[PDB]
């Protein structure tokens, strides 16, 4: 699908969705977890707690109760395993899959979230954008940068 690369704040994101790097019992943790935790607002972490547990490299979908878009999408990344990186392409492809389930044409992943949580930075986001691109051009899809440095690392990696 289409990838751009702009830095900002992902909960001030206005498109379909976006995608939470996640814990697969979806208890939704510190930083920009608990960014969307709070702006998004309660409604979420009850919806996340109703699908209960769910397995290491699938995902899930809840509303986004006060945010700029219409769901949020979890893409479980670890919990009952540590986070591979066999884990982070199956939890994006999940979380792909999940956008064309919805008939989604915007949604947006938050650069290293949880996606690192003790990994190699640089690794993965080569196999995130990797399984993007397989993605239908109905998507596109928005990489939330923290910093604009970060913005170009993600240029870059496609500029080859």
């Amino acid at each position: 699908a289409r990838i751009r690369d702009v830095q900002g704040d992902i909960t001030e994101f206005q498109g379909d969705a976006i995608v939470n790097a996640a814990n697969n019992y979806l208890k939704l943790g510190a930083g920009v977890a608990g960014a969307i935790l709070r702006k998004g607002g309660p409604s979420i972490q009850e919806e996340c707690d109703r699908i209960g547990k769910i397995r290491v490299g699938e995902a899930a979908v809840t509303g986004a109760g006060n945010l700029p878009v219409r769901y949020v999408i979890h893409a479980a990344v670890l919990g009952d395993e540590p986070a591979s990186l066999e884990t982070v392409r199956k939890a994006t492809k999940s979380a792909l899959e999940k956008a064309v389930e919805l008939g989604l044409k915007t949604v947006a992943f938050t650069v290293p979230g949880a996606w690192v949580g003790g990994l190699p930075a640089e690794a993965v986001r080569r196999v995130m954008v990797e399984e993007i691109k397989k993605a239908p051009d109905t998507l596109e899809v928005t990489g939330v940068h923290g910093t604009e440095k970060s913005a170009e690392a993600c240029r870059r990696a496609r500029l080859e």
